[PDB]
């Protein structure tokens, strides 16, 4: 079967075939409809059929299906999973799996860049140190003192699920949240639960508005341990204003590493449940979310104060206007500290230009409107005006719960 | 089958259980969700009609009532003997009213108890639909004190004869392709400006030229009428700070008035039902404005204001944006003509949500229409966790009825 995305701007209307290659369900049905719903061991028998289907995929891509070196890794596979009941990628199945999980990513907006991304193996790893260590060349790596690489680090896989290997960070690098007696919050909202349990293990909180929080490490299924990132290793960009000089005066200030460290990356049945990966910011995620959200930094009332805009009526639209002052700031800073970074309408434009590649090239593109669309501005953006389809593939990226809820503690 | 809804900004968690009552598909599978698609006989009939009249009969608490079951009685009759039946007047109003309560992707719905119903069932001819459909403008207007309504034309007999309003909306501007290759007007509406012209219209030719009617009914030729010139309330654009935006010659009627689709209620089909509210400003200022496809005035904007236009970075759209928005608010306020901005709007929509959730079991919603087009994340309902779901007496869209009649 087919079907068509139209894009209600241009006209250009694409088929998507690749659908037919979805296997996991979307929490949709034909009743219902759940597209804003934010989050809506293997037995041997599951596993055998997930890990063809992955090694098929493989390798058709490097135009080897069938081959004797196609057959013989089928066998291979298979007789490892009879006997161990797991198996081990090889570095290349690891690379292409780990490439792939971010190129059928359908609520990321950088794909045009998936198929660059440093994947560094880390299968080796075998206690909390050694996790510090990987993560500390990877994060040295990614930045390259501003300009910005991708990277993947992939640590040992689920076994019986009572060793896991975890990041309990949700992301490498974030700043502290400290709930105040008064009920008001010093540092990122966001982080304070995390924050205390930093804390509770023994952490010296600094206290301040922007303290970089320390990794808390989990290596086969023990106790997290905490360390702290070099912070010569942890590149930030204080935050100002081209024409507005009070700006810098805010004190406002973000790392430019963005880096996901709570999710799990599926690769033919196989869950790699600590899998931290890298890119660089599109403004907006710091600009609109991270400043703006009244759960977050919230600083719109201060920079509107500040711009003297009229606050007595929601109608002066002085939320947006400050909203698109501080983007701009965000941008700005980030420029000229040679730091990378992406505006909404670059980020977007390159991505339906990508989108429709992976339409003539793959049969498709899952792609999820609800997070692609960017949280400002959004009708001024191509992709607001493009109909998307949104499905699973795998090898994919996966939510997985806070490991402090699941945690077996051993004391 | 019981789901929860949370709200990521506030923590509040409620249940939809309304959903279980849903009847229609929604496009969606298991394996792939179409969330963002723009589009995605006697026996059939009395389920539809059942179901309808028992739902009104439990809303005015009288649900298995020898009443009720009276009704039930009387249109099941009517239906075997006629092959249709007729909604009481009470039935149509609750119906009407209900469509809007049901229209998910609607922003405005904490309104839907306070509409105006003019019955036009009795309409036979497109001389008579014109004299409706300004009696609703004129009443909708207002003078600028908009209040919403619907007129409800006869319903679908045998659909050989469907009254049909051809114009999207009742008021709209002209689009005419140029020697010059662009457009002058509406890029939106080429297409039925040249169908006015092929039925007659005299075009004036200008920027902003109201459209005439293209009326049909009893599924006879469409006629044209000019709406009368005085019921068309517009207002001219200007900003509060920069002088020079009034220059760019700027209007939009206040009036929004969608005449185009299908009002189905307890399985009779109302295929021409104009109805309207009143405006949310990005509406205007964001979508009639802005879009590439529309009237496309970002840049000459973003140009008066002397913006770095060099770079997508310096963001000088987003600029221009803001401030066309704020102008738009601007002036229909000064003119004192209703308009609501997407802050207000959709805090109230919040609300409403609360009150269906605590008053119905739900409220069927959908987010990427009930977002606004600029500044998501500052609005509530961007942080607001939906389902969609399709439940009836409803308002459903229909294809344009050029393609559809032989003359
Ligand atoms: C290279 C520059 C990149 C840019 C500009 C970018 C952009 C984005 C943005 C804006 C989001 C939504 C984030 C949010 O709203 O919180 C996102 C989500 C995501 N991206 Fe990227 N991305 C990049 C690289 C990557 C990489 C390297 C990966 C993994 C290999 C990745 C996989 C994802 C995934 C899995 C999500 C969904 C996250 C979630 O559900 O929490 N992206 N991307
Ligand atoms: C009272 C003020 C009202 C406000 C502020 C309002 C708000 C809106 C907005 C902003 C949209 C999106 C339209 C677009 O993006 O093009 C919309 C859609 C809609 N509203 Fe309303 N609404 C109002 C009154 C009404 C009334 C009176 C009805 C019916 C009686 C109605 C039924 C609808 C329907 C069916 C849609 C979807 C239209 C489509 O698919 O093209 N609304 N509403
Ligand atoms: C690689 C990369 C590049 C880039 N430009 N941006 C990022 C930021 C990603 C990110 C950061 C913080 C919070 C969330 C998301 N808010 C985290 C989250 C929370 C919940 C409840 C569900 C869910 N699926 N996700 C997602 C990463
Ligand atoms: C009562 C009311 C109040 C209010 N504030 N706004 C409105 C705007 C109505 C409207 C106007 C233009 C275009 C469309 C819709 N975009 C027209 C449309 C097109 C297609 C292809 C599908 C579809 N479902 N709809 C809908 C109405
Ligand atoms: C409820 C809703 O789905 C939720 O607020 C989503 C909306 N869109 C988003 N889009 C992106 N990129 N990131 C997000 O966190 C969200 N949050
Ligand atoms: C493709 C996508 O569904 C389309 O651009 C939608 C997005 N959200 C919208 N939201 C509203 N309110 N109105 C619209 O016309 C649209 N268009
Ligand atoms: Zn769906």
């Amino acid at each position: 079967r087919f079907l068509k995305v139209k894009n209600w701007e241009t006209d250009v209307v694409l088929t998507d075939t690749l659908h037919l290659k979805s296997t996991l369900e979307t929490g949709c049905t034909e009743h219902i409809c759940m597209g804003s719903i934010m989050l809506p061991v293997r037995t041997k028998d599951q596993l055998f059929p997930l890990a063809k289907e992955f090694l098929d995929q493989y390798y058709s891509s490097i135009k080897r299906f069938g081959s004797k070196a196609h057959m013989d890794r089928l066998e291979e596979v298979n007789k490892e999973i009879e006997s161990t009941s797991t198996y081990q990628l090889k570095d290349t199945e690891l690379i292409y799996g780990a490439k792939h999980a971010w190129r059928n990513a359908s609520r990321c907006v950088g794909r045009i860049q998936w198929s660059k991304l440093q994947v560094f193996d880390a299968r080796d790893c075998t206690t909390a140190h050694g996790m510090f260590n990987y993560i500390c060349n990877h994060v040295k790596y990614a930045t390259n003192k501003g300009n910005l690489r991708s990277a993947i680090t992939i640590f040992p896989q689920r076994t019986d699920g009572k060793h896991d290997f975890r990041v309990w960070n949700s992301q490498l690098i974030r700043y502290a949240g400290y709930k105040q007696p008064d009920g008001s919050t010093l540092g990122d909202p966001a982080n304070v639960q995390f924050t205390e349990i930093c804390i509770q293990q023994g952490w010296k909180a600094p206290r301040g508005r922007f303290d970089v929080l320390p990794l808390l490490l989990q290596a086969n299924g023990n106790d997290p341990e905490l360390f702290q990132i070099p912070p010569e290793l942890v590149l930030e960009v204080p935050i100002r204003h081209p024409k507005f000089d009070w700006f810098k005066d805010l004190g406002l200030k973000w790392y430019g590493l963005p880096a996901v460290s709570n999710m799990l990356l599926e690769i033919g049945g196989l869950e790699f449940s600590a899998c931290p990966f890298s890119g660089w910011y599109m403004g907006t995620e710091i600009g609109v979310r991270d400043y703006c959200d009244n759960s977050r930094y919230n600083i719109l009332e201060e920079v509107a104060k500040k711009m003297d805009l009229d606050m007595r009526k929601t109608s002066s639209l002085w939320k947006d206007q400050a909203l698109v002052e501080i983007n701009i700031a965000v941008l700005y800073s980030f420029q000229s500290d040679k730091v990378t970074i992406v505006d909404h309408h670059s980020a977007t434009e390159s991505f339906i230009k990508h989108m429709e590649n992976e339409y003539r090239c793959r049969g498709g593109c899952p792609a999820d409107w609800v997070w692609i669309v960017p949280p400002m501005s959004g009708s001024i953006t191509p992709v607001f005006h493009q109909e998307m389809l949104n499905y699973r593939l795998t090898p994919s990226f996966e939510y997985q719960p806070d490991p402090w809820n699941t945690h077996v503690w051993k004391g």
